[PDB]
């Protein structure tokens, strides 16, 4: 799926954590898990990248808005 964005990958699902790298706009992503985190324009959703690291689903062109696929572990 392409971020729609520049798009920040942080270490946790949070707009406060780390920042691990960092997306240009267009640049495709595989989604390893979701999850929740910081609200990011009305979406609390966070996707794991192939990375490793997490991105806010806002900025993720999937066309779901909800979780749909595998989640995250604690
Ligand atoms: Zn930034």
């Amino acid at each position: 799926y392409p971020v729609k964005t520049d798009l920040h990958c942080r270490s946790s699902p949070s707009t406060s954590a780390s920042i691990v790298r960092t997306y240009s706009s267009g640049t495709e992503v595989q989604i390893q898990c979701q999850t929740t985190g910081t609200s990011v324009q009305g979406s609390n959703v966070w996707d794991k990248t192939q990375h490793g690291c997490y991105v806010a689903d806002y900025y993720v062109k999937t066309g779901h808005s909800g979780i749909f696929t595998t989640k995250c572990g604690s």
